[PDB]
């Protein structure tokens, strides 16, 4: 897999932002995780660690898995990086995610991201709490 460059538009939660990807406007979907939705119990931490994360990055950065690159509403399926760090994983190492949604051939980062989850879980971190 390989990095691409896009810049933030816009927050809008745990698991979803709006990009500028190849000088569009899309909403990505981040890859292998579920976080809860703003009006569940740690919505709204999540949609702020994620806003906080790559809002304060100075280079926000993209990267596809080897299938699909949109799902069927339309938004971009990815791994975001925010100065090199993965958001998806430290969602994840936070408990403030699930992996969760692993379909076939989109799955390259699994056991990266599983081993956050045993980490944030033996911690009781947050959704472990
Ligand atoms: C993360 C991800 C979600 N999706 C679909 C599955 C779920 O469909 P349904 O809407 O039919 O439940 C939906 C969940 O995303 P959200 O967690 O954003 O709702 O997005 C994919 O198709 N591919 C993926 O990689
Ligand atoms: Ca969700």
């Amino acid at each position: 897999l390989h990095k691409e460059p896009a810049t933030l538009i816009k927050a809008i939660d745990g698991d979803t932002h709006k990009l500028m990807y190849k000088g569009q406007p899309m909403t990505f979907r981040l890859l292998l995780v579920d976080t809860p939705e703003f009006n569940e119990k740690y919505g709204p931490e999540a949609s702020a660690f994620t806003k906080k994360m790559v809002e304060n990055a100075k280079k926000i950065e993209v990267e596809f898995d080897k299938g699909q690159r949109t799902d069927k509403y339309g938004r971009g399926l990815a791994y975001i990086y925010a100065d090199g760090k993965m958001v998806n994983e430290a969602l994840v190492r936070q408990g403030l995610a699930k992996v969760a949604y692993v379909y076939k051939g989109n799955n390259t980062h699994e056991q990266l991201l599983r081993k956050a989850e045993a980490q944030a879980k033996k911690e009781k971190l947050n959704i472990w709490s």
